[PDB]
């Protein structure tokens, strides 16, 4: 509104701070890419991509015919790690469960070969998946900077990403997590392996009434005992500060 800027800074280093970790989410308008949070130097360092890489997972698999949109992948009768996981799912389904074993299931589908090549070609993050086509987003070594996510997700947003348009909007209808206020919320989560602490992502975009727009990307660390959540939760906070939502 007629906040200052100090204030707005301020103000989102505390939804961090509250929380009782370390972070940053960085909003891009248009051209210009802001930093905000109460761990600035994030900004430009490399971690693990975790389950956002489910969006990149998509778009190559739909692209390169290894999946459908109306396809369902069934569960296999084994224990999971979460009984939300134990049905039979869509890869809409599965990026809203984030389901690994969908994710696993299709980049085995898209084999290493493939998986490699079509990450080079959209350079994403540092571009390397080593040996282990299911699992080289949440052990490495595959990485990427939160100033490369929210350019990410900015392209996907504006489809600029080198897949068909129609790859893309498909990966996109998955995406959609919240309404507020006529305002949309695309995003992906993510949450790295290991003893805690482990990294935190979620990255998206908002896309307002007027058709604008507005990627962003947080990334934080995920405390012993921190709910899922909180990702949500500090980055809701931080759009609404900046009167984005
Ligand atoms: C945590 C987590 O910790 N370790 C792995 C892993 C799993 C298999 C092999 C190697 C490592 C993992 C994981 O599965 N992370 C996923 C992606 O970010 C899922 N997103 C979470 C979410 O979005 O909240 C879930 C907590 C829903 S899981």
């Amino acid at each position: 509104m007629h906040i200052s800027s100090q204030q707005h800074e301020k103000a989102i280093k505390s939804y961090f701070d509250e929380a009782q970790t370390q972070g940053v989410i960085i909003i891009k308008e248009g051209k210009n890419l802001s930093t905000y949070g109460n761990a600035l130097a994030r900004a430009n360092k490399e971690y693990v991509p975790a389950s956002t890489f489910d969006m990149l997972n998509a778009l190559i698999g739909l692209e390169n015919h290894k999946a459908t949109t109306n396809e369902i992948f069934k569960w296999d009768g084994k224990k999971r790690t979460y009984p939300m996981w134990e049905k039979d799912m869509t890869l809409g389904e599965a990026m809203a469960l984030s389901a690994v074993p969908v994710y696993q299931e299709l980049a085995r589908r898209t084999g290493l070969e493939l998986m490699q090549k079509e990450v080079k070609r959209v350079n994403f993050g540092n571009t390397n998946i080593g040996t282990q086509v299911d699992n080289f987003w949440l052990v490495g070594p595959l990485k990427i900077t939160p100033v490369q996510e929210v350019n990410f997700a900015d392209d996907l947003a504006h489809n600029r990403l080198p897949f068909k348009l129609e790859t893309q909007e498909e990966v996109k209808k998955m995406l959609l997590i919240k309404e507020v206020n006529g305002s949309k919320i695309y995003a992906k989560s993510g949450w790295g392996m290991g003893v805690t602490p482990q990294v935190g992502w979620l990255t998206g975009w908002v896309e307002q009434a007027n058709g604008k727009k507005i990627p962003f990307s947080l990334n934080l660390e995920m405390k012993e005992g921190m709910s899922g959540s909180i990702r949500n939760e500090i980055t809701y906070k931080s759009l609404e500060n900046l009167g984005i939502i």
